């Protein structure tokens, strides 16, 4: 069956596993252990294909953030990861970005921006702004919450969507 090989990455704290978690386990994962590197796996069908993604859940701390744009090359598609109540967190996504083309050696790579943490009210990035960023970068922008679910399938099946246009 058709393999897609996701990447998430973005600033520590974000909620980048939660996502990855709830995505694969179907759970809120409340506390905060930084990652360093793990991979997930899971078949599922989506519009209609069978496939397994192999999502590999990356490291947002600079301490912990070793060796990642090794595991990263690898990557089809990338979920862009910032945090709707952190806009440090929105204003690091450039990098992360720059780091992707690097590591692929393109400018066109299957991207989607996603500010997580919508169902929390200390908003500091709007809507509107995220659109603009990811208009720019000629990608999606989706709000995702790790906690209730919302947005979550719908973040990563549209990564997938990309890829399929790549
Ligand atoms: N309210 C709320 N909290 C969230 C959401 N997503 C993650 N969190 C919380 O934010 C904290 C960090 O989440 P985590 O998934 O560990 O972040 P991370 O980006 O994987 N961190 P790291 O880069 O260090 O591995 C946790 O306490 C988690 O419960 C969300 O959508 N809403
Ligand atoms: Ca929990
Ligand atoms: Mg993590
Ligand atoms: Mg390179
Ligand atoms: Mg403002």
């Amino acid at each position: 069956m058709t393999e897609y090989k996701l990447v998430v990455v973005g600033a520590g704290g974000v909620g980048k596993s939660a996502l990855t978690i709830q995505l694969i386990q179907n759970h809120f994962v409340d506390e905060y252990d930084p990652t360093i590197e793990d991979s997930y796996r899971k078949q599922v069908v989506i519009d209609g294909e069978t496939c397994l993604l192999d999502i590999l859940d990356t490291a947002g701390q600079e301490e912990y953030s070793a060796m990642r744009d090794e595991y990263m090359r690898t990557g089809e598609g990338f979920l862009c990861v910032f945090a709707i109540n952190n806009t440090k967190s929105f204003e690091d996504i450039h990098q992360y970005r720059e780091q992707i083309k690097r590591v692929k050696d393109s400018d066109d790579v299957p991207m989607v921006l996603v500010g997580n943490k919508c169902d929390l009210a200390a908003r500091t990035v709007e809507s509107r702004q995220a659109q603009d960023l990811a208009r720019s970068y000629g990608i999606p922008y989706i709000e995702t919450s790790a906690k209730t679910r919302q947005g979550v399938e719908d973040a990563f099946y549209t990564l997938v969507r990309e890829i399929r246009q790549h």
